């Protein structure tokens, strides 16, 4: 239930909240799990707003659930866009969920019931004000280097 993300400036460590967002939540796992993410590049990255990953060809348009097929959307009136950190799936109209999932950089109330919230970051806070000092292109918003996710690390919970 809780991930890190080892990024090339710095780590992420991300808490999933399996509970209320479980087919969310297995298919993130998963996919971490399969090695799936290892290698992706930051692609889209707005200041002030939120930085994207999770798209294997980078392009923005790539990526699928661990079924090959989109899922659909667990909204909860919970789990909200509203503090710095929080974590969602991105997606191109509703229940059209693969693979790609950004980082809000702050409250953006407009995102809540559009986008699925899976997580949170509860550590590696600066990381993240590294990558939303990185430049862009300021026309695409793709940083002008390359940020990959390294590997990723999940951690598990005293049980077996």
């Amino acid at each position: 239930m809780s991930v890190t993300l080892h990024t090339d400036v710095g780590d992420i460590k991300i808490e999933v909240f399996c509970e209320r967002t479980p087919k969310t939540c297995e298919n993130f796992l998963a996919l971490c799990a399969s090695n799936y993410y290892n290698g992706c590049i930051f692609h889209r990255n707005i200041k002030g707003f939120m930085v994207q990953t999770g798209d294997p060809t980078g392009t923005g348009r790539g990526g699928n659930s661990i079924w090959g097929k989109k899922f659909e959307d667990e909204y909860s009136e919970y789990l909200k866009h509203n503090v710095r950190g929080v974590v969602s799936m991105a997606n191109n109209g509703p229940n059209t969920n693969g693979s790609q999932f950004f980082i809000t950089y702050g409250k953006q109330p407009h995102l809540d019931m559009k986008y699925t919230v899976f997580g949170k970051v509860i550590d590696g806070l600066e990381t993240l004000d590294e990558l939303e000092k990185l430049p862009v292109n300021e026309k695409t918003y793709r940083p002008l280097n390359d940020v990959h996710i390294k590997d990723i690390t999940i951690h598990a919970n005293p049980f077996a």
